[PDB]
């Protein structure tokens, strides 16, 4: 429970199935496999439903957590993995890997530094997703990954990053043997159901907004949480909360910040999150100006219900042949690779009330030691 | 032949059909239909082969020049007209229309101003796309052109925007027919391949390489253009040359100047095009910089053959769901887009020889006047 | 009022704007422009939302049915013309068109002989759109054109091929300015909604299903008409019905009968079609028993909720590089060409409540006069 | 090296990493793991490049071959085991187990039976691929494997799977270093290129045409194999060779025949293939005659270059959203489940030199057994 020190490493993929990089580091001493707390990455699928990419990254880091350390694969499969997929243009496959760090390798200072959460929520049914039910159930494991990290203040969380589960013929099909009902009845759909609901679970937890209904889900997109990033894959029947702020007295080398990103072409949005993360800056920064500082940003993204950008027209909404979701994910990984000069960036889709609409949070782990 | 001081308009398309802001452009008397020389424009489409979306602007574009100007629709139908298709991500669908300035609304000036050329080649025949011929027949209708603009220095050209054939089943076959052979057999690659070699011309023609060998096409990658922007498809038998530069004693108010995008994330490459224009700007401009000076940018991009950005793979080479073409568009979108603050921005694909591997030329087109 | 013999005819559409084949039939004596009554075909966009073949073709008709005959282009206006886009895998695109046959040309039978009745319904607003209110309003056009088209019975009504209003950021809006709800907010999924409705309101009013309740739509799958084939496109504010079916006491040489697909793979179903629109087969058919005989088949397919064809599970539902739609159209059109001998069929995707699930209604239209 | 007796089961895949239909048939003695000497499956991947799905049903069978034999997973490593990624629209995943049959259980006949021999070409590099080099090779394993089977009429070889090298970026640039050329620079066509020099390889070893040249590669199709079915794959530097086919005075239950589908439409090709495995059908055959007779078809299909099928045009080649690739199988695949009422069939795409041009090859193994 007390919240320890953290490590955070970014590694690239070489290909679909490699974890070499995680290997490394654990035979180079830079983190213990036993001691490694959660995984956030990206894949090189195609970020949609059938996107076989996470589950052959999952198989390959799983295997190097439990050739490496003394956790038995059990234990290691209770490990939070997060593989968002689809690296559309530039964006390069990777993972970041937090581990905690032993205490004779610990400076502790008053200063704001790294800490990471994890919880998981009651059971999610078919029924609860995308309603007030699943809104609630997140709520309160959002709050209890929030003190496992040793958070009292939500102004110090900057980044809760979630799994959720997806709505399958399988659960669709068990609502209704319980005379239950569902949100919808399409997978697809369900992914961005599923997000948005546990987005909003988020954002009452922190206190960025009051519990919403029913009715608000998808819709109201004036409500929404500044630090969400939410997932989904059928692997869960619980969402899988994963906090990252600050806290004092813990010691470390790394902090996050974050802010939001208004709108798609928003590079000022990543530059505060990464001011806020406690870089020094100029006025106006380039990526020139990082010097291997920037661990990773992690962000959000998402085309508008209103079908323009900066009062432009454009035809994402109505493109029945590449889906928004692939077009807005190649466009800001440009945008923010552009900022960070590193295309290994965390940039994912499907963004209700994760930000504000036509944008989303960003949350940036910078090194501030030597 | 004399070159004339030029009006340059972009103006958004609000759907597909629609040519309205033409349409107002000249019943306000700020140009006049029948000094509509060029124009040149990103439509909604796929940008690929089967893209509808060029022919229906071409024809509510060339239904407004005829109706509102004394030129006869034949007449009309020789202005060149390029379309790029795809809007991928946040690009929006826009035309950029030059036209020439009626001597008394000119205040000649020794300052290099915009000045166009255009030019039809000898006609391409298939054995021709992708081969020599077409560099030799492009390169001296690109030196037309240059002197159809009052150019006598490559150094003054900016931009030369083409349109030149692919290579069809009627074609390929016709060919044949002769006893002749075409360099590749598919549609799609040919369109790649018309672009390559006319690149390869325009470079000649400007001393920007010494004349290459057949093998060279599509191969070389170290020779090319830095100011080609090429484009095809099916309506011609010819290659259509539009050279955009400046040149001293014209008078008007625009001027152009390039660089080059070194690769997707070349921001500042963008930046140097604008500077060179003739805006004066900071040492790390910001969109907020322009204030309404910036008419467009004009620019290629491109996957690199090697897999990576800036020491980072990517996947878009392998990617058999959204074709590498339709990935990078959105992407350097973005990145293109967060530079002039205007998603209305033309970003064209198929850039073999134009700019460097994985990069791009990039004109940019500015407005000194009051 | 009267039903009017029908002559019926099968073009292809050499390319997008290709309308040469019917003005062709109307220089050639075969059928006269303003005795046109509707226009059903297939073309090559990509079948979903941002499909602009549509309007290409549809320009290209009415122009040659303005240019041909004494009809005012307003009057040409009103003629259903209904364009079901994507032709996958082999599928001819082509245009079917009806046309009254002046009373010198037609020697009356009392044999079941082609009737075509239209009629446009009540206006459909945003919140009506795939709720019961819709249901209503398509039912009352149902029986109108049934009458219009001399049937009583609702057993010589054989298709129905109907166009409904879809979903706009526009209309959403509007209902949102006057306190409606819409069923969705998504102009995709509109589409299917749209069709399924309008299907349901074609059951009521040829009383195949009783009247249903909200819930119903795109839930109960098991109520479905035997005979809807519907289509959607941003055009209307209302429902346009064509109802085909026979009438006695008429003439021609053209009958219409129809069965169902039971699944994507069921010919005898095609075939069943066929022989109840009164063509005399073997007991087991191949397409070389037709000899010119089969003008088309018309008929709807769709992936089954449940993953499965006989009994063997497929990946459909969860793809996200190609929608379901486009992978069902194009195995549907290899099944039904194989039955026609001839790829130029009218094959349609988004089936809900036409024909039971995962199959579709079929009606086949044959030529019985020398 | 003497042919055996051969057991040949055709499985379903439940998902994508399911082994678990092989798994059964051994535990439940039908046949024994060492004694599997190939695997030929479809699996639910796009059918491109970027398919892993081809990758996760390999490991998973091959677990399975090495838990439950004693061969050690190198020797398990060499098993051919060929999957045909894609099984658009009702294609199910499934794989087809070849195994020898213990002396003890079989009984020998003068009749035709199947027979498999197998084959590792000389090795095949980057500069040998897509021409007369790889044909020789080809040529000569495909001798070697027909040897293998015990086949000395090449009558008797009725299919002959393959899996053959990619050209890569590695690929590519090795040859560079050692000064060769490649035939192409891009991976996916390089696909269709290995496959059309290796089935012009089987035509050669198997009588069927003279040795081409270099130039006939990919162009000159009326040069082909009637039993070639060639696949591609990054995980190897020789041909794999599968002969399938029928000998005398081996015994065993099942046989093979062939013959070619002309077209997309030809379903009596189909029937031709079953009915020269040995099944005594009708004269007009329908599934519902099969009576689980038929184990598996397997089969190739394309889109012609001509763009027509039985004298109508289609868009397939021009299609830049949807690959005619993917058109064309799901296509096939209904046309195919259809005949063999069962929607697990093989059916492959890239058939350059594999059947006429827009047809391809088709075998059908019968079981002739109680
Ligand atoms: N809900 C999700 O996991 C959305 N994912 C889906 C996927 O990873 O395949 C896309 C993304 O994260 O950008
Ligand atoms: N050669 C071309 O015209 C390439 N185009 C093709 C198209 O416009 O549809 C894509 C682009 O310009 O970005
Ligand atoms: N609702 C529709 O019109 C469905 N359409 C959409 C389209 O035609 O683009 C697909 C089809 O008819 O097969
Ligand atoms: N060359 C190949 O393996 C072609 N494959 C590619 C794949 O399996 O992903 C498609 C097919 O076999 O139908
Ligand atoms: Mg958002
Ligand atoms: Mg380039
Ligand atoms: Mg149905
Ligand atoms: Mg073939």
């Amino acid at each position: 429970h007390m919240p320890e020190a953290i490590e955070v490493r970014k590694v690239p993929l070489h290909s679909v199935s490699d974890a070499s990089e995680l290997a490394k580091l654990i035979d180079d001493g830079v983190l213990e496999a036993d001691r490694v707390i959660a995984v956030i990455g990206k894949t090189e699928g195609n970020g949609g439903v059938n996107d076989y990419t996470r589950i052959i990254a999952d198989r390959a880091f799983r295997e190097v957590l439990s050739a490496k350390g003394n956790r038995s694969p059990e234990e290691v499969a209770e490990v939070p993995i997060v593989w968002s997929g689809g690296t559309d243009g530039v964006i390069s496959p990777h993972a970041t890997i937090f581990a905690t760090v032993p205490a004779d390798k610990v400076t502790k200072t008053d200063e704001p530094r790294l800490t990471v959460g994890v919880a998981m929520s009651e059971q999610l049914l078919p029924e609860d997703i995308g309603r007030t039910a699943m809104i609630t159930k997140v709520a309160a494991a959002v709050k209890d990954a929030m003190a496992d990290a040793g958070i009292t203040d939500p102004a110090d969380v900057h980044y809760v990053q979630t799994k959720t589960p997806l709505l399958t013929i399988h659960t669709i099909r068990d609502a209704k043997s319980r005379g239950k009902t569902v949100w919808t009845e399409q997978t697809h759909e369900s992914m961005d159901l599923s997000n948005g609901g546990t987005a909003l679970g988020i954002a009452v937890a922190l206190g960025e907004i009051d519990m919403p209904t029913d009715e608000d889900v998808m819709h109201s997109r004036e409500l929404f949480s500044s630090v969400a990033s939410c997932s989904s894959g059928v692997e869960l029947d619980r969402a899988q909360i994963v906090v990252v702020g600050n806290a004092r007295g813990v010691g470390g080398r790394y902090r996050i910040g974050h802010s939001v990103m208004k709108d798609p072409l928003d590079q000022d949005g990543i530059w505060a999150a990464i001011r806020d993360a406690g870089l020094e800056l100029p006025e106006r920064p380039h990526s020139s100006d990082l010097d291997g500082q920037l661990v990773n940003v992690f962000l959000k993204c998402e085309a508008s219900q209103d079908g323009t950008v900066r009062g432009r027209r454009n035809a994402m909404l109505d493109d029945s042949d590449v889906h928004w979701h692939r077009q807005i994910k190649s466009c800001v990984g440009g945008v923010t690779a552009a900022v960070t000069g590193d295309p290994a960036v965390f940039v994912s889709v499907s963004a209700a009330h994760q930000g504000p609409e036509g944008g989303g949070p960003v949350a940036a782990i910078v090194d501030l030691g030597q």
